[PDB]
């Protein structure tokens, strides 16, 4: 069973089925049946959204950590509303025409370092923006990563997990930083570890810390010395080593400059971050 985690923005305006006008019904391939709807009332009145109605899905609602009104970010899709009605979970999301799953692509292609620079660069901008909004992922993973019709990254701003006793947080262990596995407290720097795991997996098609079972994987995340694939460039190896520091205080991205520590790394030296943000760099793969 799926659990959706909604990180609600402060001053969130709770919703229900009656705040939405049905406009269209679409078949969106891997997304299944999607309703195009129009918000009737509130700050976002008249805004068009995608609506998903899930049978048997759990909703978890979490708080995030100047009175600003949010605007779109080029590499994020947002969950604006999530509410339960008669056994059904309604999700109101940014409309994503022709969207697809990153995992669909990753299964089909062999990424080079050049390819990964592009996807990780968009992902870094997205993740940092979520951090600024007060969202901490904990187990950022490929299921959180979509591609738009143009092949650009769309990071979901909501959590997705597969769920005898219920847990408030069900994380995919392979993507969790040591301090998260410890449950002894963590910050946004945990997500940069996960960013490193994503990078490692993109480059190698394997996970860096993987045991026979959750318990062993956890042991490995805490104590396992990572065998760095030698085919990787010095720059790739350097970035991975700096993201996989077990002490979060020493981890790249943990300093006051946060994501800039990553953006400044030699692995990303070819990236023009302003052109990237403007969506003026073409993806390695076009859907
Ligand atoms: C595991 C789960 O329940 O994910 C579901 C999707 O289900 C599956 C099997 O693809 C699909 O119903 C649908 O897919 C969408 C997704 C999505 C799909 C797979 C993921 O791993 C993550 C997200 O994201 C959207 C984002 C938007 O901005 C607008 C959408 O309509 C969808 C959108 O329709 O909604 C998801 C919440």
């Amino acid at each position: 069973e799926i659990a959706i985690t909604h990180h609600v923005k402060e001053g969130h305006e709770k919703a229900d089925p009656s705040q939405f006008e049905l406009l269209k019904v679409l078949g969106q391939g891997s997304f299944g049946k999607v309703f195009l709807v129009k918000k009737i009332s509130g700050s976002d009145a008249r805004q068009l959204y995608a609506m998903k109605v899930l049978k048997k899905a759990t909703l978890k609602v979490r708080d995030r950590v100047d009175i600003l009104v949010e605007v779109n970010h080029p590499f994020i899709v947002k969950l604006h509303y999530a509410f339960q009605t008669e056994g059904k979970l309604y999700l109101i999301l940014d409309f994503l025409r022709g969207g697809d799953l990153f995992t669909r692509l990753s299964k089909e292609v062999m990424f080079t370092e050049e390819d990964v620079k592009f996807y990780l660069a968009e992902l870094a901008l997205a993740l940092d923006h979520l951090h600024s909004l007060g969202i901490i992922y904990r187990d950022l993973k490929p299921e959180n990563i979509l591609l738009d019709e143009e092949g650009h990254i769309k990071l979901t701003d909501f959590g997705l997990s597969k769920e005898k006793k219920a847990y408030s947080f069900c994380g995919t262990v392979e993507y969790m930083a040591p301090e998260v596995v410890n449950r002894r407290g963590h910050t946004q720097s945990a997500d940069w570890w996960s960013f490193g795991v994503l990078m490692f997996e993109m480059l190698t098609g394997t996970l860096p810390f993987q045991g026979k079972d959750r318990k062993e994987t956890m042991t490995m995340i805490l104590k396992a010395k990572l065998g760095m694939p030698q085919f990787l460039s010095p720059e790739a190896q350097s970035l991975l080593r700096m993201l996989f520091k077990r002490n979060p205080a020493n981890r790249l991205g943990a300093g006051p400059d946060g994501v800039e520590e990553i953006k400044r790394h030699s692995f990303f030296s070819t990236i023009d971050w302003n052109k990237l943000y403007r969506r003026e760099i073409h993806p390695p793969f076009k859907p």
